[PDB]
Order: structure tokens, then C-alpha cells, then sequence
């Protein structure tokens, strides 16, 4: 039996998978405690322990003998995207740092990048498509969407710049993948507060995407401390203000349509990016999982009219009333299901153009065969040649 | 070694053979207009592109030939057809695929290229001409009939991140590079754009134009004006089938006129909502900058001189103009007004190279008997040199 260590360093969270094979499995996964790796810009020095509970774990759990010849990747997508964006010079500290670390403990090191949006897109596409066993035919596509960027990747029936050839089981394949970066919903919610922010506003944004009686308090530097803000930064006259929920589905969306961008194309998704037709089933996993799962289990475990009518009635729940109706969920995500909901309606719909027909051809999955849908596992596939 | 690029635009296809640093050893104009036009009858793009075709077999020697790569790359004329009909600009692509691969050459494709794939290429084209990769860059500015792009490296790095943006690492540096391309503003789709929004109802059937010199007059039709997705958000129902141009030569007024067909959440934008970075360093103009830039610079530096001899030129009578320039074309002769004044408000308020910044700007054709174009950029690429 062999192993493979994957971590995936994504901008909320960074997750260790380990898989084994005599078909690939994933044999666990264990989520970093903390926020993604970019966080650690200044104080670099604290990553290994950062990351000492996920790496010992695995080596309590991969037998000692097969450990030194057990390779070892990190992968980071948007998050350090973003951070390189702003300073080459810190995401190279943060790589070395999180590379010391790794390279300590007694497995095969094999790197740590940032992959592509292109690579990444890919990579999940694959993950999913060996998952189903469709290879083993025709194909599922790849919707993908974290805290700071959003994937699509799927085949259309026969612009090369936005492409990807690519040969598996004796099968070429052109596949169609794009990386939206600042569309994953943290990013977005960002942007949307940025431009919204007016200099008037008084230290006080009245918001649709939060629930009557929501206050969060929110820094200035921090906000514009990301690149996706960049294009609506002002100079404020306060150094931070507070959001206060008043839980209107309707205007929420407006505001939320307001951060996406005629088209030069035949259909686009937004910002003039070309989108081919929509074309067979599309599987819809990480941050499109776990918020439409939330929404789901609130339509007896649907429709497009029907979600939008359920995220319409919650949006409008007082906060109070969300934190004890759902007293087992961790009040940091229950807080953005409202924002999160309305968002990824929208970006499903318009920006995807899933309306219509399209709508149902979408199934949201956490894991399948009990794998995570991701793209650490399409990465260990190419990286290994198994 | 030879590479053959065909550069379908939406005037003319050119077609250039490179040898190999990397040259232009010769280049084709097919006769006719872009491919585009040929969406019904596609059996005749064979003929059509006999002429150059031959041309490129009679010049490479003939053991050179089965190694030779072949490409067509297409531009804003062929994504004007594809947006009109997906299925006709296919038929097209492949009439052309199948006449090339009917050749002795080693057929790499015909597609269409993006306006990013577009403005990279062409900037990659200059700064290699220019030997600049050894230092730092140039930025490149492309004009023809449907699109132009612009392309440069602005000092801050990321900084919009919007997508605006490539990386191109290019032997040895990483480069951030900002291109855009805006399709329906090449000099004839922005001519098109203004007739069909300056047209009113009432008309008569003559649309007076002072863009035009006074006694300039041309017939134009209906059906042609709004067969072009650029004019579709200004259709209207007319009571004619055509109606005619009638120059009023007025250079303010053209102006005027010209900037009503552009209309911004960023610090900056080119025009139409669309990010521009602080202009930065020095720029090469080409294609239809220069065609129509060194036209004017023969009747004489800058950009007040260059308005002073626009102003002029657009009220010479239009008898006047044709008996001073007897051996230029009437068709590009007649819309240099219009040319010159565009280019200058494109410049100017879209690219905001106003004053100081004009002189920046060096308007070229060809650099070491080689032409500014996409097209060689995209050969060292097909290489991967
Ligand atoms: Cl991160
Ligand atoms: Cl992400
Ligand atoms: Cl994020
Ligand atoms: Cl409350
Ligand atoms: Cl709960
Ligand atoms: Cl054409
Ligand atoms: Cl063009
Ligand atoms: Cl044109
Ligand atoms: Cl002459
Ligand atoms: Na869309």
C-alpha cells in the first residue's frame, strides 16, 4: 500500500488530505485550525505550529516505515494569489516558512506552490470525473468556490487562450476552464462592502445581506488590505465602521449584482469572460456544497423559485432568532448564510447562467464514494501518473 | 526555417512568411475584403486564397515545405460574425481550414484570436523588434477596421487586478502586462456607429456630416449599417433604404460628434466603464495609427500642430482633396478626416495621452523590414523560442 500527502492552502482554511492506494482513496483529512496561510504575512515564525497538529496527525497515522518514502505537496490557490499580488516578497516568506516546517517532519517533501486558477479548475474536473467513476462515457462538470476565487470546468460540444487539451484513458479531451478571482464569497463580500461604504455613511452601513439585528465590526485597513478592493478604495474619514443587518433579500442581491460587469462574445459569465453554452451535468462542491447544503436541509433535505423563496424568508430572520434556531452551527458561518445564499444564487444564475432548463443539471457534493470533491486529489492523480 | 501567419482582419487577410533572430521574408495581401464576408459563399474562399497561397509555394524552396507551419489567426471581423452566427463563422473556418490543408504546408490551424491573445502578441511583436527583453518595455497600441487594442506595463505592479490582466514571463522576467480590446472601436466600426446614431427619422434621406469634407457625398445602405452588432443599440425604424452622406467638413464638429459614441468605478478608465492604469513610459502606434497618422505628418511633431493640419484638412472641398491626392484610393482617401479626427479623441480622451503624454507615442509601420502586428509576436510563440 502507498501514500500521498496533499495540502490544500485555501484562503479560509488549509486541508490536509492523505490518500492511499493498493483506485486512489483518501484515507483522512484534517482542517488546520486558524485561517489560510496568507494571514501569516508578519509572523511567519508561528506556521509550524500552525500546522503541527494536521502534520502530526499523519505521522500517527501512516506506518513509520512507509513514511520517508511518502511524498508530501502544498498547493495554495487564491488566497496567496491575492497575497503575492500585493507583495511578492511576503508570499515567498510565507512558502519558505510553511516549507522549513514541512520538510521537518520525516516525509518524502515535494514542494510548496501556488497552483493556477487554470491548473486548479482542471485538477477538480478530474477529481470528480475519476470519483463518479465516469472513467471508467461522458463527463461531469466542475463548479468550484472558496473564500477568495470561484472555478468552472466543464467539456462543450467541439477561444484556445481560455482552453485546456488534455489526454486520459486513451480519450482527448478540450476542457473549458476559468478562475474568477475575487469571486469567492469572502472576496466578493468585500468588494460589496467597499463600494457600498460611502463617504457619508457616518461609521454605519446599513446592509440587506444581514439579518435584522446583525452588527459586525469591520476595519478600513483590513478591508482595503486586499487587492479585490483596490478599484472602490477611498480615503475615510473613520478607521473602521459597523454593518447592521436589515435582512432584505431583494436589495441584497441588487447591491450584490452591482460587483459584476456588455459582452464580446456569444454568452458570457461576467466581466466579459467568454462562457460557452451550458452543456450536461455539473457537480458543485467546497463553499456551493456546504452553503446550499445549509439551504437544502431547510427544503427537506430543490427548485430555483424555491430556494430563492427560502433564502428570502431567512434573510429576514432577526439574529437572535438564527443563532438560537440553529444553536449547533458555528456563529462565523451562520452569520454569512444570508450574504452567501443570495450570493451564490447569483452567481449560479446570471453569472453561470443557470436559469432555466440549466437549473436542476447542478448536484451539490460535499464527498463522493466518502472523498472529498476537491482538487488535491486530481493533483495527486497527475502528480503520481496512477 | 519558414512559418507562415495569416492575419485575417476584417479589410483584408494578410498572409506572412518568417524565416530564421526571426524576420518577415515576405508578405501577401489577399485581394478582396475579411473572410467574414464570406458567410454564404464559402466554396469560393479557395480561390480566394489561391493567389497568396501560390505565392508562398512558388517562394519557399520545396524541401522546406512539409516542415513549414501554417496558422490563421482571425480578429474583431471574424468575432463580429461568430456573435451574428456561431455556425457561420465555423463554415467559414473550416472553408479556410480546408483550402490551407490542401496545401504542401503543415497545417498548425485557423481560429479566431482573442482581443488579450491580440494585444499580447502585438506588443510581444514590437518590443522583440525593438530588442527590448535584454532593460525594460514598450507599450503597444493597435487600431484597424473593428477593434483596437492597448497594451503596457504600468509601475504598480498588481494593483486593479481586474482581469485586464496577464502574466507572459518572457526570457526570464514575469511580466504583469494590461491589455484590452474593444471590439467595435476599429475606425470603421466607430465610423458605422456614428452614422447610425447621428441618422435621425426626419432626415429626408441625407445625413449632413462634418466629418466629411464639404462636397463629400456617398450612399449608404440601410441593411449594411445595421448589419453590424456594433450599431445594434442604435437601431430605429427608418422610412428608407438608404440615404447619403453629405460632408459639411467642420473638424469641432466632427469631434463633437465622434465623442457622443463613447460614454467608470475604478480611480481611471479608458472609456465605456472599462479600467485604464495611469499611462506609463513610451508607446508604439501601428496598423491604422500609423497608415493614417503618416498620411498627416507628410503635411508638415505635436498634438496642437497635428489638430491645426486635421482642422485644416477636413475643410479642403472634397474636389480639392481627390485632384491633391490623385494616387491615393478613394476609399481610404475620403475617410481620412474622419480618421484623424477619431484617432485624436482616442488618443486623447480614451487613452488620456493628453499633453505631455503625446509625445510618447511613436507611430510606426515596420521595424527591421519587418511589420508591427501580431502576427510575427505569435510566430515566436509557435516556436516557443
Ligand atoms: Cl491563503
Ligand atoms: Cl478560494
Ligand atoms: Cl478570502
Ligand atoms: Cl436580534
Ligand atoms: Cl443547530
Ligand atoms: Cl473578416
Ligand atoms: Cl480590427
Ligand atoms: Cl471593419
Ligand atoms: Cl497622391
Ligand atoms: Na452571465
Amino acid at each position: 500500500v502507498k501514500y500521498g500527502i496533499v495540502l490544500d492552502a485555501g484562503s479560509s482554511h488549509t486541508n490536509l488530505y492523505i490518500y492511499k492506494w493498493p483506485v486512489v482513496q483518501q484515507l483522512e483529512e484534517c482542517q488546520v485550525k486558524g485561517p489560510g496561510i496568507s494571514k501569516y504575512a508578519q509572523k511567519t515564525d508561528e506556521i509550524a505550529a500552525y500546522l503541527a497538529e494536521c502534520m502530526k496527525m499523519s505521522t500517527e497515522r501512516i506506518p513509520a516505515s512507509k513514511q520517508h518514502q511518502t511524498p508530501v505537496y502544498l498547493g495554495a490557490t487564491a488566497g496567496m494569489r491575492l497575497l503575492r499580488m500585493e507583495s511578492k516578497q511576503s508570499a515567498d516568506e510565507v512558502l519558505a516558512a510553511v516549507s522549513r516546517s514541512l520538510k521537518s517532519y520525516p516525509f518524502d517533501f515535494q514542494g510548496a506552490k501556488i497552483i493556477t486558477g487554470q491548473e486548479e479548475g482542471a485538477y477538480g474536473w478530474i477529481t470528480i470525473n475519476y470519483l463518479l467513476g465516469r472513467f471508467k462515457g461522458s463527463t461531469f462538470g466542475a463548479l468550484d468556490l472558496g473564500g477568495s476565487s470561484t472555478q468552472i470546468t466543464f467539456v462543450p460540444l467541439n477561444a484556445p487562450e481560455t482552453s485546456l487539451q488534455f489526454r486520459l484513458y486513451g480519450t482527448d479531451y478540450t476542457v473549458y476552464t476559468h478562475s474568477f478571482l475575487c469571486y469567492g464569497k469572502d472576496q466578493a463580500l468585500w468588494q460589496k462592502l467597499a463600494q457600498d461604504i460611502q463617504v457619508s455613511s457616518g461609521g454605519i452601513l446599513k446592509d440587506p445581506c444581514f439579518y435584522p439585528g446583525y452588527k459586525k465590526v469591520v476595519n478600513v485597513s483590513e478591508l482595503y488590505g486586499t487587492p479585490c478592493t483596490k478599484r472602490f478604495e477611498k480615503k475615510l474619514p473613520f478607521n473602521q465602521f459597523q454593518v447592521q443587518g436589515t435582512g432584505d433579500y431583494e436589495q441584497c442581491h441588487q447591491s450584490i449584482l452591482k460587483i459584476f460587469n456588455h459582452c464580446p462574445y456569444s454568452q458570457c459569465a461576467f466581466n466579459g469572460v467568454f462562457l460557452p453554452p451550458l452543456q450536461g451535468s455539473f457537480g458543485a462542491f467546497s463553499a456551493f456544497y456546504f452553503v446550499m447544503d445549509f439551504f437544502k436541509k431547510m427544503a427537506n433535505d430543490s427548485s430555483q423559485e424555491k430556494m430563492t423563496e427560502i433564502t428570502k424568508n431567512f434573510c429576514s430572520k432577526p439574529w437572535e432568532e438564527v443563532k438560537a434556531s440553529y444553536p449547533t452551527v458555528k456563529e462565523k458561518y451562520l452569520s454569512e448564510y444570508c450574504f452567501s445564499g443570495t450570493y451564490i444564487l447569483s452567481l449560479l444564475l446570471q453569472g453561470y447562467n443557470f436559469t432555466g432548463t440549466s437549473w436542476d443539471q447542478i448536484h451539490f457534493m460535499g464527498k463522493i464514494k466518502d472523498s472529498n470533491a476537491g482538487w488535491t486529489l486530481g493533483y495527486m492523480l497527475n502528480l503520481t501518473n496512477m
